């Protein structure tokens, strides 16, 4: 049987690919996660579906404990398979089975260059510059959770005035950044991916925590660990370095 | 149950504290595994014992492709988890059941400071300087396996004439390193604790992969994911960085 992959729009990952002409099925598009699932069926022998999240969430739980996004898709056996750059985090690792990762990050900060602020903690023991993060996402989770003193500091800021400084998604924070005093505590692969592309814009500080994107399955799903194996044989074939190589690199910022 | 845990002395991940007197059971050891080891504990309710491996091996494959080290010790079922160094490779994984990561790390060149040397590339472009890795260790496998053509280079230089350039373990590596011309191709999270207690030694270039230390269990293992969990929320809270820094710091280079 042809599995079916949850996914979501979001760039350099999956996009929809140019065309003159309205596309269908899996040649609606492109991206990193999409050339990982041609490597994955590659050697796994599997076929595919790419679909959409119907709700157009990763998975967080609501008021309920009830998930939802891709997590909630593989949960409910409505896929077989979520690619995605779905950050492996305790909360949802406890509730679907992730292969090990395929991209390493951690949290960091996006901001105009220029500026003295060089860490979190600069950030943290002021309120002049404001930041946040996408709200619900796992930068946020990890603030909210945290019970490191800067930390609890900043998510209290962050969390303050019924959370003004979140943003819905990353290009409402990237906008808010180049517009107003702001920085973004964004994933580090795609703070990569941004300021290859505006050269205004630049990390700030190191990464904050280490975490990974993984491939979700349901829990007790038996393609975790080939996925897993074929994962690791990608990245030790130096695959994984290519794929991230071609759709990172951007017209180039000093 | 008390959960046997095969491990390794290895510095600093399990060492031998010291004593005035002979030490017995898991007191006769220290270092970050240990640490972890207690963590683990203390999440999931477990008592351990933790015992060498007979052999002093990680785990690799002979001409006939029999294993040895702690992953056979996995395999035989003579132990519950491994706890160790133990890099995550594609070989490995086919044979135990690896947590996720609870450190990451790449290959990255042991050096003297103050040449000009600055990749990979540079020492697989020439013969005078020599440069090897400890033989049958993952770093020597992903050399011996790799057809990036710098890696191939390299392996075809490192296992000429009688794998000269190998050395049987770390610290023999790190004295030759000290003494002669030669570059170390060693774990990045190793050079790191190297170069804080040896101030004319220092990593050259960066990371050349990806892969992380895991703790492994038997193929089947209930543990695993019940150990990959405690990771996740020991990395979320801080508590894995919080004893890198621990067990890495030296006493400062000047
Ligand atoms: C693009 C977003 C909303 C996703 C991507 N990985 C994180 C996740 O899987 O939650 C979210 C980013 C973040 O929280 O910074
Ligand atoms: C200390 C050594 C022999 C171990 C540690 N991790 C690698 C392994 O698990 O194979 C080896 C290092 C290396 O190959 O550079
Ligand atoms: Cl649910
Ligand atoms: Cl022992
Ligand atoms: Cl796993
Ligand atoms: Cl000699
Ligand atoms: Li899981
Ligand atoms: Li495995």
């Amino acid at each position: 049987r042809t599995l079916i992959v949850t996914t979501i729009l979001e760039e350099p990952y999956v996009m929809y690919r140019k065309s003159d002409k309205p596309l269908y099925g899996n040649d609606r598009f492109e991206g990193y996660c999409l050339d990982l699932l041609k490597e994955l069926s590659n050697i796994l022998g599997f076929l595919y579906d790419v679909k959409l999240v119907p709700d157009g969430k990763y998975g967080a739980q609501n008021d309920k404990g009830e998930w939802n996004g891709m997590v909630k898709e593989l949960i409910d056996h409505r896929a077989d398979l979520a690619v995605a750059p779905l950050t492996i985090t305790y909360v949802r690792e406890k509730v679907i089975d992730f292969s090990k990762p395929f991209m390493t990050l951690g949290i960091s900060i996006l901001y105009r260059k220029g500026t003295p602020i060089d860490s979190a903690d600069d950030l943290a023991k002021q309120t002049k510059i404001e930041y946040g993060a996408v709200r619900d996402g796992s930068t946020m989770t990890f603030f909210k959770k945290s019970k490191i003193s800067t930390y609890e500091k900043m998510w209290a800021f962050m969390s303050s005035r019924q959370q003004s400084a979140l943003v819905k998604n990353s290009d409402e924070g990237i906008q808010r950044v180049l517009t107003t005093d702001y920085a973004l505590l964004m994933e580090s692969t795609s703070i990569e991916y941004v300021t290859q592309r505006n050269c205004n814009l630049t990390q700030i500080g190191g990464l904050i925590d280490s975490k990974g994107y993984g491939v979700g399955t349901p829990i007790g799903s038996p393609y975790r660990d080939k996925i897993t194996i074929a994962i690791l044989q990608l990245q030790e074939e130096g695959k994984l370095h290519m794929m991230k190589e071609k759709w990172w690199r951007g017209n180039g910022c000093p």
